[PDB]
This record gives C-alpha cells, sequence and structure tokens, in this order.
C-alpha cells in the first residue's frame, strides 16, 4: 500500500526492520540501481534539526569506513516530510540477537562463530576507538551480521555516538544503573550471552518492579565471579567464577576467555582492565591456532590454544593442564604412525589436524576414563494456557534443550568412531614393538648358537680350562635357555594380538552407535518439525491475536511440539546414550588388559637387551685369547 520516498530511495513502511526511540529503519532500494540498503527515518525530530552539528557529525560518520562497522552511505531528507534520513547499508541475515534466537545457539553459539564475533567486535570497536569515538552500548541487538564472500558472517557495529546531545538496561554498568571498565562491561555481558546462550546476571523472575535485587547483584559481585543467578523467588545467589557445563566451548578456550571477562566485569575501575590490556590479551588469543587431541584412556576430546611460535614443551605442559598428563610419558600417534615431536619443534610445522582426524594421547601409566560429561536437562512443563507470548519462549527453550541433546549425540558418535581407530591403530603399533622384539632378538640368536658350538667344538679341536670350559658352556646354555624360557612367552602375546586374541577391538564394533545408525540425523528431523513451529508462533505473536482456525492448528502443533520433543529424548537416552555408556564400561577394561601387556612385552623385550650385553662379552672375550 502506501509507502513513502526520498531523492535517491523508497520503501514501504510494511518492511520494518527496526524500531528505535529517535528512529525507525525500513527494507529500502535505491530509485535507479534497485539495491538494498537501511533506510533511518527519523522520527520526531524538529526540537533537535541541529543541521549545524548533526551535518558536521554524519558527515565525518560517512567517511569512517572499515569491515567490521556498518557503513552510512549518505544522509538525504524526505520528500512528503522534509524528514532526515540516513541510508545504510542492509544486513540481510539480522543481529545477534536473531541468531542467539535460534534454539541452536540456546546453550552457546559454536565455537568457531563465538571467534568471529569476538574477533569482529573488537577490531570494530577499536576501530571507533583509534578516533575517540566509543560506544558503551554494544548490545547483540545492535551488532548486524551479513555473511561474508568467504560465506563465513561478518560481524558489523551500528548505531553509536548517539549518546552526546539527547546502555540497555540488562547491559549496563552498575554505577551508570541507577572510565575504563564501563566500557568494557556491557561487552562482557555480551561475550557471555554468546557463549552460555544466557545472560550473566539473573534474578529469579526476571527484570521486572522486583529489579532491585538485580542491582545488588552486580554491586555484590565477589572475585572474579563471571555470573550470579538466584534459583528460587527471594531466594540467595548461586555464584561462579567459571562457565556452565552446557557451554559448547572447548574447555582449552574458557581458561583464556575465563580471566577476561572477570577482569572486564567489576564496577571498581581500582582492580580492572583498560582498552589496551583488554585489546591486548583477546587478540592474544585470536592468533593461536588450534591442535585437536583426543586422549585415547580417557576418551576425551581437546583443543590446544597455542601460538605458532610456541614449541613443543609448553605444548606438552599445557596439554597437561587439560589431561594432567606429565610430558615425558605423553606419545603422540597420528594417521597411524607413532609420532616423535622434538622439544623445540615450532607448532607452525605441526602436522595439520582436526577434531575427525586429530593427535592421540597415549599414556603407559594408568589413567580414569571420563568419557564426555555434559548437563543432563529435561523437557520443561507445557502449560495448556493459550498465552502465545507463553508458548513462543517456551517453544525455543524446550526446542533448544534437544538441539544441546542433539549435539552431543552427534559428540559421542564422534567420540566412539574416534576411540575405534585408536584402538585399531594402536594395536598394530605395538605388534611392531613386538615385530621389533623377536627382530633385535634375531641378531642375539643366530650370533649366540652359534658361538656356543665353536666353544663346543674347540673342545673336540683340543683339565684347568676344561673344567670351565664347561662353566662357561653351560652358562651359555643358561642364556640360550633363557633365551629359550621368553621365547615362549612372546608367541603367548602373539597370540592376543592374533584377531580373537581377547584384546581385539570387535567389541567396539558392536557395543556403541554408528554413523550406520543414523541416530543423529533421526534427531533432526524431529527438531526441524519442532523449530517451524518455533518460527510460527513468534509469527503468531506479532498479531498478537490470532484467528479461529489459526488458534486451533497453533494448538494443535503445541501438543505435537511436546510429542516430538519425547520421542527424541526417548530415542537419545534409550539408545544413543546407554548404548554409549556400555562402549565406555568395557573401553576402560581392554585398555587395562592393554596396557598390562604393554608392561610385560616391554620387560621381555629389555630382557632380551638385557641378555644381549652378556653374548658381546663372550663374543670376544673366550675368543680373546693373546698368544705369540
Ligand atoms: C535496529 C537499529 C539498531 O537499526 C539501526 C540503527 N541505527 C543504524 N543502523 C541500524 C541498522 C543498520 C542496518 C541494518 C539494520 C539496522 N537492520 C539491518 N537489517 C536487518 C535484517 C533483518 C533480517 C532478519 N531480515 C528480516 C526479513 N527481512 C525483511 O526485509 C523483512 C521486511 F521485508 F519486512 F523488511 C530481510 C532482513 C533483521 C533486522 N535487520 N540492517
Amino acid at each position: 500500500a502506501m509507502g513513502q520516498s526520498t531523492s535517491n530511495h523508497l520503501w514501504l513502511l510494511s518492511d520494518i526492520l527496526g524500531q528505535g526511540a529517535t528512529a525507525n529503519v525500513f527494507r529500502g532500494r535505491h530509485k535507479k540501481t534497485g539495491d538494498l540498503f537501511a533506510i533511518k527515518v527519523f522520527n520526531n525530530i524538529s526540537f533537535l534539526r541541529p543541521v549545524d552539528v548533526q551535518m558536521r557529525e554524519f558527515e565525518v560518520l560517512k567517511k569512517l569506513n572499515h569491515k567490521n562497522i556498518v557503513k552510512l552511505f549518505a544522509i538525504e531528507e524526505e520528500t512528503t516530510t522534509r524528514h532526515k534520513v540516513l541510508i545504510m547499508e542492509f544486513c540481510p541475515c539480522g543481529s545477534l540477537y536473531t541468531v542467539l534466537e535460534e534454539p541452536s545457539n540456546a546453550y552457546g553459539l559454536p565455537e568457531s562463530e563465538f571467534l568471529i564475533v569476538l574477533r569482529d567486535v573488537v577490531g570494530g570497536m577499536n576501530h571507533l576507538r583509534e578516533n575517540g569515538i566509543v560506544h558503551r552500548d554494544i548490545k547483540p541487538g545492535n551488532i548486524m551480521r551479513v555473511i561474508g564472500e568467504d560465506g563465513q558472517s561478518v560481524y558489523k557495529l551500528t548505531d553509536f555516538g548517539a549518546a552526546r546531545e539527547l546502555g540497555t538496561e540488562e547491559y549496563l554498568h552498575p554505577d551508570m544503573y541507577e572510565g575504563a571498565t564501563v566500557d568494557l562491561w556491557s561487552i562482557g555481558v555480551t561475550f557471555y550471552h554468546a557463549a552460555t546462550g544466557s545472560l550473566p546476571f539473573r534474578p529469579f523472575e526476571g527484570p521486572r518492579r522486583n529489579k532491585e535485587v538485580m542491582y545488588k547483584i552486580i554491586t555484590g559481585k565477589p572475585s572474579g565471579a563471571i555470573s550470579g543467578v538466584q534459583k528460587a523467588e527471594n531466594g540467595p545467589i548461586d555464584w561462579s567464577g567459571d562457565m556452565p557445563v552446557s557451554c559448547s566451548l572447548s574447555r582449552g578456550l574458557q581458561v583464556l576467555l575465563t580471566p577476561v571477562l572477570a577482569n572486564i566485569l567489576e564496577a571498581d575501575q581500582e582492580k580492572c582492565w583498560g582498552f589496551d590490556q583488554f585489546f591486548a590479551e583477546t587478540s592474544d588469543i585470536l592468533h593461536r591456532m588450534v591442535i585437536h587431541v583426543f586422549s585415547l584412556q580417557q576418551m576425551t576430546a581437546h583443543k590446544i590454544y597455542i601460538h605458532s611460535y610456541n614449541t613443543a614443551t609448553i605444548f606438552h605442559e599445557l596439554v597437561y593442564k587439560q589431561t594432567k598428563i606429565i610430558s615425558s610419558n605423553q606419545e603422540l600417534i597420528y594417521e597411524g604412525r607413532r609420532l616423535v615431536l622434538e622439544p623445540g619443534r615450532l607448532a607452525q610445522h605441526f602436522p595439520k589436524t582436526t577434531e575427525e582426524n586429530p593427535i592421540f594421547v597415549v599414556s603407559r601409566e594408568p589413567l580414569n576414563t571420563i568419557g564426555l560429561i555434559y548437563e543432563k536437562i529435561s523437557l520443561p512443563k507445557v502449560h495448556p494456557r493459550y498465552d502465545l507470548d507463553g508458548d513462543a519462549s517456551m517453544a525455543k527453550a524446550i526446542t533448544g534443550v534437544v538441539c544441546y541433546a542433539c549435539r552431543i549425540a552427534s559428540t559421542l558418535l564422534l567420540y566412539q568412531e574416534l576411540m575405534r581407530k585408536g584402538i585399531r591403530w594402536l594395536i598394530e603399533l605395538i605388534k611392531d614393538d613386538y615385530n621389533e622384539t623377536v627382530h633385535k632378538k634375531t641378531e642375539v640368536v643366530i650370533t649366540l648358537d652359534f658361538c656356543i658350538r665353536n666353544i663346543e667344538k674347540t673342545v673336540k679341536v683340543y683339565a684347568a680350562e676344561l673344567g670351565e670350559i664347561s662353566d662357561i658352556h653351560t652358562k651359555l646354555l643358561r642364556l640360550s635357555s633363557s633365551q629359550g624360557t621368553i621365547e615362549t612367552s612372546l608367541q603367548d602375546i602373539d597370540s592376543r594380538l592374533s584377531p580373537g586374541g581377547s584384546l581385539a577391538d570387535a567389541w567396539a564394533h558392536q557395543e556403541g552407535t554408528h554413523p550406520k545408525d543414523r541416530n543423529v540425523e533421526k534427531l533432526q528431523v524431529l527438531l526441524n518439525c519442532m523449530t517451524e513451529i518455533y518460527y510460527q508462533f513468534k509469527k503468531d505473536k506479532a498479531e498478537r491475536r490470532l484467528a479461529y482456525n489459526e488458534e486451533q492448528i497453533h494448538k494443535f502443533d503445541k501438543q505435537k511440539l511436546y510429542y516430538h520433543a519425547t520421542k527424541a529424548m526417548t530415542h537419545f537416552t534409550d539408545e544413543c546414550v546407554k548404548k554409549y555408556e556400555a562402549f565406555l564400561n568395557k573401553s576402560e577394561e581392554w585398555i587395562r588388559k592393554m596396557l598390562h601387556l604393554r608392561k610385560q612385552l616391554l620387560s621381555l623385550t629389555n630382557q632380551c637387551f638385557d641378555i644381549e650385553e652378556e653374548v658381546s662379552k663372550y663374543q670376544e672375550y673366550t675368543n680373546e685369547l693373546q698368544e705369540t
């Protein structure tokens, strides 16, 4: 229907993207070119109208250009109203707030996506700081997303510098609710929200007329606690200086991210960081690369963040911080071959590793098997009330839980398939140690046997030495005999290394789950059915009221969403989880049987080397006879 216009651009007010206090932005096009731009039509601008200062202000912001900041192309005045309109580049993909509405990120964004936002936000925020311009109000609803040429998102800043001539309540700083840290506060709240999927400080009901408690939480924040939430009405505050279990981030990343947030989330400027320390420590985190490590004994995958110029000694040490294995017993395997790392080798030249093909870590010393430990979350109660707004929030919650369950279920299958290979490779590598012990033993055996005969023949070729010649002769059979006693014990190990030898991995090819089971794809089918219903309830919430037929289909759909969820989690716990714990139970035992075999065969190999010294002495010594 009706739609406003300008000299160069036009748009209909139906296509609405954002409703701000001073303005409204809609989806618009250029009057020749037809390209999309965001139209900021200023509403109620007369008592201001500083065509004096804002002219110069917006002209300055126009040429201000960077890849991580929304570009202001032009400022025009409307035809029908003489209103001033900023025309900016259109971000097709929404804001960070829109992505956090997605249930897949209800418990936090993917680790990779978190690094993109973090990198872009700081760089954009840093570009305005070099110009002195500073924001304070940075919020996911104010951080837009577009898709870059490489396909991965690029985040930009967009509605800053609007606080001089005339913070989100949840992202406000304690003293400003009623410098250096006051900047950094809303960003840390943003970063906690992108990693966890929820806000740091939460009263029980929430941000309403009982919001005085919230302010006490912020003002009562002890130490380097990054979060504080009361789980009951008017109850105590559960404080924590670490991140939750539902966090999709790797544990190695949390160790570096935690100090940043603890130091950038505190009201006192005495003990809190500046933009320089902040830019330094996070930029420190982004330049490090990731090397994927799977501890095969304990079944835990790891992401070690290292600078490319760091050595392999701190690498073993940092690995000790996550697997707690001392560097000298840590043994690496890669692409099924053992891997030798010099203590001073740089990380740039490490082999290329992924989570589906990492560097395995094995230890001779026993280690407990932990597995993936994630937080068990059940479904919430579905009320029969028709509150569409309530039905929408409940849809995001219940669908996000199954998203979490489906990611873990996808992680558990990865762990098993990874366990299965690392086990199959390990035995062929330890048998190579077995291929090598008889190996090196054959050098001793024929030299020894013939050596005894030369001494056993010289008695025929030719009282004093004859009595001991026999005695050395007894000892040479004492050792040829012991060469004979261990020889029997190594073929016994060979019977177990053989298929069906009580060490085979056939158990691993049976108990757990496989991609052939297709258990993860099955849950995404039901989970997709649920999200469209979710995005539909938002669409019904936007109407505020629905016609009759649609309200009853909405009541039909809201009930199938519960039935879908129960169907998936039941398939999750009764098939995927249980068959995983059974694969984990038989996993600790087989390593015990493998590490036991590795220590005995170990000894037999040194006993064979133990013996080599004895035949190296009799090799010479007695043939070492001196004579004119
Ligand atoms: C909101 C306030 C902070 O906004 C500003 C304030 N100050 C300065 N700049 C901005 C500013 C600048 C650039 C842009 C935005 C805001 N919003 C942004 N794009 C968009 C895209 C979207 C995404 C979900 N899709 C929605 C469907 N869809 C439409 O077209 C529907 C239609 F057809 F009905 F329109 C295509 C777009 C959402 C929100 N913003 N792009």
